């Protein structure tokens, strides 16, 4: 029964998920002065040309755009990663106001939203096995700022009316996630966790330095979603972000 409210939000999660207080929790604040350039990293290989989107789901916490991950169709490689990670879904976190919403912060700055493209390590065969491994997942995180509209987002915005409430899904085929990327693939990377329960410490985080711009109208449509199910009291789906967690014994590396 976890969520983002006063009674079930991030300050409560540790009671059911004690790893909430673990050594490699996400998100974190990225201190851009302390992050060290790691000339040994590599360029990110983002290979989304064959991506096959299937469906969009309101899961009561966010909405997920789901992909066919039954073969190596959309994969992330290179950078800090060893081997091949397959795209399974993307989702966002966003705020009630444009001054909050991101999970990661940059020198304590909060962005209006954050996109997470979730990928699993094919050496573990399936997502459920991958999340049990310290190198099981690679999540590409992209900040969103409010300014100009992001044309590649509007097809997502267009369908939200059809998945207003928890448990609703819609067909979402032929969506190209390349239209969500910024121009630069410069990034920060560190070892962390899922940012929602079960908070498993299985993620290599790759956070792009360049935000994408979306319009005020695009984000306002995110904020019309509901956390609740159909015919239940309306609770707007806003402020679905976990705040920054202790960095502990970790180093954030810069690709640039
Ligand atoms: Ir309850
Ligand atoms: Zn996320």
């Amino acid at each position: 029964h976890w969520g983002y409210g006063k009674h079930n939000g991030p300050e409560h999660w540790h009671k059911d998920f004690p790893i909430a207080k673990g050594e490699r929790q996400s998100p974190v604040d990225i201190d851009t002065h302390t992050a060290k350039y790691d000339p040994s990293l590599k360029p990110l290989s983002v290979s989304y040309d064959q991506a096959t989107s299937l469906r969009i789901l309101n899961n009561g916490h966010a909405f997920n755009v789901e992909f066919d991950d039954s073969q190596d169709k959309a994969v992330l490689k290179g950078g800090p990663l060893d081997g091949t990670y397959r795209l399974i879904q993307f989702h966002f976190h966003w705020g009630s106001l444009d001054g909050q919403g991101s999970e990661h912060t940059v020198d304590k700055k909060k962005y209006a939203a954050e996109l997470h493209l979730v990928h699993w390590n094919t050496k573990y065969g399936d997502f459920g096995k991958a999340v049990q491994q310290p190198d099981g997942l690679a999540v590409l995180g992209i900040f969103l700022k409010v300014g100009s509209a992001k044309p590649g987002l509007q097809k997502v915005v267009d369908v939200l009316d059809s998945i207003k409430t928890k448990g609703k899904s819609a067909d979402f085929t032929n969506f190209d996630p390349r239209g969500l990327l910024p121009e630069s693939l410069d990034y920060w990377t560190y070892p962390g966790s899922l940012t929602t329960p079960p908070l498993l410490e299985c993620v290599t985080w790759i956070v792009l330095k360049e935000p994408i711009s979306v319009s005020s109208e695009q984000v306002l449509k995110f904020r019309k979603l509901n956390f609740n199910g159909e015919g239940e009291p309306e609770e707007l789906m806003v402020d679905n972000w976990r705040p920054a967690q202790p960095l502990k014994n970790r180093q954030i590396k810069a690709s640039f």
